[PDB]
């Protein structure tokens, strides 16, 4: 018996992910599994495209396929909406706009199913260019660090999250992916509505040398941080 959602995260927690996607009419499914440890801010995951070849590059789906595993420092624990919503979970919705290309729209439920944290997702991608960086597979197999900005959404009893991912293209250029995100509790009980803050993300993408299916091995590190007010030198 636990009083607060955060109590469910003192140790290692198994994770399952299941994603059904449809990008420019190309349908696919991805199944993932691994574990997360919020005391360390770590998630380790392996994803398989169970339907065959993935029609888009793995890094484009990375953000879509569990912010509840963030390490929030002691002095910020009152701002952890994600764990507070557990075990009932939250809905996580995004639109992702790839600059000069198509967009993904996603809806996910992240909740406990028995002892396991499960992220179930639907994704629809439309308006992609056949010879663009996404359908043309021109992205590098990496995903650089990014700080994602979170503000409370009082009326929805949830949060809004905006950030812009800079995907690396093989020719040295960047493909921008503007993310607009919202999270709302599934349950009706009180959740923590956070002051504005960041989650700092890192991602490391690899391959399993014994795996012949289309797949991605993913390690994430995520830690919460506060904000500093930037000042132009003029004002210092």
């Amino acid at each position: 018996m636990v009083s607060k959602g955060e109590e469910l995260f003192t140790g290692v927690v198994p994770i399952l992910v299941e994603l059904d996607g449809d990008v420019n009419g190309h349908k696919f499914s991805v199944s993932g599994e691994g574990e997360g440890d919020a005391t360390y801010g770590k998630l380790t995951l392996k994803f398989i495209c169970t339907t065959g070849k993935l029609p888009v590059p793995w890094p484009t789906l990375l953000t879509t396929i569990l912010m509840c595993f963030a390490r929030y420092p002691d002095h910020m624990k009152q701002h952890d909406f994600f764990k507070s919503a557990m075990p009932e979970g939250y809905v996580q919705e995004r639109t992702i706009f790839f600059k000069d290309d198509g967009n993904y729209k996603t809806r996910a439920e992240v909740k406990f199913e028995g002892d396991t944290l499960v992220n179930r997702i639907e994704l629809k991608g439309i308006d992609f260019k056949e010879d663009g960086n996404i359908l043309g597979h021109k992205l590098e197999y990496n995903h650089d660090s990014h700080n994602v900005y979170i503000m409370a959404d009082k009326q929805k009893n949830g949060i809004k999250v905006n950030f812009k991912i800079r995907h690396n293209i093989e020719d040295g250029s960047v493909q921008l992916a503007d993310h607009y995100q919202q999270n709302t509790p599934i349950g009706d009980g009180p959740v923590l509505l956070p002051d504005n803050h960041y989650l700092s993300y890192q991602s490391a993408l690899s391959k399993d040398p014994n795996e012949k299916r289309d797949h991605m091995v993913l390690l994430e590190f995520v830690t919460a941080a506060g904000i500093t007010l930037g000042m132009d030198e003029l004002y210092k």
